[PDB]
């Protein structure tokens, strides 16, 4: 559909010809052409189809407006459109639309200030200087710099695991609207990418008016970008920029299927529908005019003659041949997952006592947890030398002793010097239960030598895990350069698996590269990296991963149990 699209542009329109001071009466006009196509449900080409007068029977469509729709459909673009960018640059435009601003607003800040683009916005605001300029006062300094944030933020992605949670308390909120039968989080967070732009909701409801409007006045939302009967885009006080889409609760299941995706995905979908006589829609299954499915997406699934895709399948990177045939993979759960590979304590880095990642791994009904503390060189801090890591292994066992199921692996994270050698001696190595090795430092080696650095750490046999690989931070640190085919190989070669370390902002491996290294046969450590109990939340994370990655519970460690996981890191392992 080019619904959006074209009322967007009219839309712009509206925006070009106040800032240009046209006929008021013009303005409005386009504005609600506009909320007209925003709100249409069925194609505007359908209605194209049949003339320019049955355009013109849809509320703000008048002579003017339906020849610029057939323009566009025809064309690709419109004309009058094009004549106010001539005028208009693109900037200046930004600063009238950046929320809170407008048209008038941004002609004298274009006349006055000469503000045809943001920078200088920005520069205004934190001067004082639209303090001075003419109409514009208190109140509103606030919200233009706040606007402001809020249009650099829409170009950009977040972690996942940054913004989850808080999605998740608003997914809370939007279910108990009156009226809201429904919801869940969609778009690329329920596929779990690693990073996201906006979030996307979709409720069932069977007064979609009325449930836009309990969420856009819900006490979470800041300011309305967008609404309409079934839609809104908002933007809420902690910042997160959400899209709200209602169907009614026998559109349900087709409502899920539409708002996750991939676009890619659906694209798919729709093709297998039409191509068996059916349309696929975000409202159901239809044979011609009959719904014949709708309310669960297993069900839309169904009529399409598959199997329901796991949402963090649907990429059409191979899951809509494999449903076809029905062999989806086999995929890891969140239940299978027996323990964390990764967590730090006191001992280094890390806020928690042994007793307290004790109750956490208790509370969370895990078989054990791995206390991995970092070597001295990870830390760039005088210890925990040798012999103290030793004293520490000692510890430990003594409170598995003292404490049983859950249980601890004495581990550790070590460092990975320059030049391959570990920054632990073999002695204090053979004695751990777990040896994690990682880079942290020396990440911009040229990627032959990253990748000898990484082999020669593979050469040494009391090595289980290579501990988030590639070391980056999102949004601070670039993945290291290396020859991960090389160093994969290796690693697979001797027995060692690689991390999928799901704290937030490293996610590392990432999806693609965890998908090559079980392709090549590798075994997988999912881990949380936690400092604190919190933390310990992200293993979600790690498996959401795991699953776009096409992992299944084989070659997992954590889906091993205590035993079979001690067995496999005392075994002689590799080729
Ligand atoms: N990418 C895309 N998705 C569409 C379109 N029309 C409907 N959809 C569906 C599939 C998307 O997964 C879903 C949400 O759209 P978004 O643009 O928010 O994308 P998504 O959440 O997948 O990724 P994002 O992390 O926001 O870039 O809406 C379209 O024209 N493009
Ligand atoms: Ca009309
Ligand atoms: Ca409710
Ligand atoms: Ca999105
Ligand atoms: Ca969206
Ligand atoms: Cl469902
Ligand atoms: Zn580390």
């Amino acid at each position: 559909m080019r619904n959006q699209e074209l009322a967007r542009i009219f839309e712009e329109i509206g925006l070009m010809s106040e800032f240009l001071g046209d006929n008021p009466f013009r303005v409005r006009a386009y504005h609600q052409a506009a909320r007209t196509l925003y709100d249409l449900d069925t194609p505007i080409e359908e209605i194209a189809e049949k003339g320019k007068e049955a355009l013109m029977e849809l509320p703000g469509v008048g002579p003017d407006l339906a020849e610029k729709i057939l323009e566009f459909l025809r064309t690709g673009k419109v004309r009058k459109h094009e004549e106010l960018s001539r005028k208009v640059p693109r900037g200046v435009l930004e600063v009238m639309e950046v929320p809170g601003v407008g048209p008038k607003t941004a002609r004298l800040l274009y006349e006055g200030l000469g503000i045809d683009s943001l920078e200088k916005l920005k520069a205004a605001l934190d001067r004082g200087d639209l303090t001075r300029l003419k109409g514009f006062g208190p109140k509103r300094a606030e919200r233009i710099r706040e606007g402001l944030a809020l249009a650099q933020a829409a170009g950009k992605r977040r972690p996942l695991g940054a913004v989850l949670s808080l999605a998740r308390s608003l997914l809370e909120a939007i279910r108990a609207l009156p009226g809201v039968e429904r919801a869940e989080l969609c778009g690329s967070a329920r596929r779990y990418k690693d990073t996201v732009g906006d979030l996307d909701f979709l409720v069932a409801s069977r007064e979609g008016e009325r449930a836009v409007e309990g969420f856009v006045r819900l006490p979470q939302v800041k300011e309305v970008y967008a609404k309409g009967k079934e839609r809104a885009t908002v933007f809420l006080k902690n910042g997160l920029q959400v899209d709200l889409r209602v169907v009614p609760p026998e559109s349900y299941g087709a409502g899920l299927q539409y708002l996750t995706g991939s676009d890619a995905h659906s694209i798919r979908l729709r093709a297998l529908a039409q191509e068996k006589g059916l349309k696929l829609s975000e409202y159901g299954v239809f044979r011609g005019e009959k719904r014949i499915a709708g309310e669960t997406e297993e069900e839309v699934y169904a009529a399409l003659g598959l199997p329901w895709i796991p949402p963090p399948l649907r990429e059409d990177q191979g899951e809509v041949e494999a449903a076809l045939e029905g062999r989806l993979p086999k995929l890891l759960e969140l239940p299978q997952v027996k323990g964390d590979l990764q967590v730090h304590s006191t001992y280094s880095d890390g806020q928690n006592t042994l007793e307290e990642l004790w109750e956490a791994a208790k509370t969370m009904g895990y078989r054990y947890l791995a206390v991995t503390d970092h070597s001295p060189a990870v830390r760039v801090a005088g210890g925990p030398s040798p012999e103290e890591a030793l004293k520490r292994v000692g510890e430990i066992r003594r409170f598995n002793e003292t404490h049983g199921p859950p249980y601890l692996l004495a581990g550790a994270e070590v460092d990975i010097h320059p030049d391959g050698t570990l920054d632990y001696p073999d002695w204090v190595l053979r004695e751990l239960d777990l040896v994690l090795v990682s880079v942290h430092s020396r990440f911009n080696l040229p990627k032959a030598d990253q990748t000898k650095r990484l082999l020669k750490a593979l050469e040494n046999p009391f090595v289980h895990v290579l501990a988030h690989p590639t070391a980056r931070l999102l949004g601070r640190r670039a993945p290291i350069e290396a020859d991960w085919e090389a160093v994969f190989q290796k690693a697979k070669e001797k027995g060692v698996a690689v991390e999928i370390d799901g704290y937030y902002d490293r996610m590392d491996l990432p999806d693609d590269l965890a998908r090559m290294a079980y392709g090549m046969g590798l075994w997988i450590s999912l881990s949380t990296d936690a400092h604190q109990t919190d933390h310990l939340r992200f293993m979600e994370l790690a498996v959401g991963t795991a699953q776009r990655a096409w992992i299944g519970p084989e070659r997992v460690l954590n889906t091993l149990d205590y035993e079979d996981l001690l067995s496999w890191l005392k075994a002689r392992r590799g080729v």
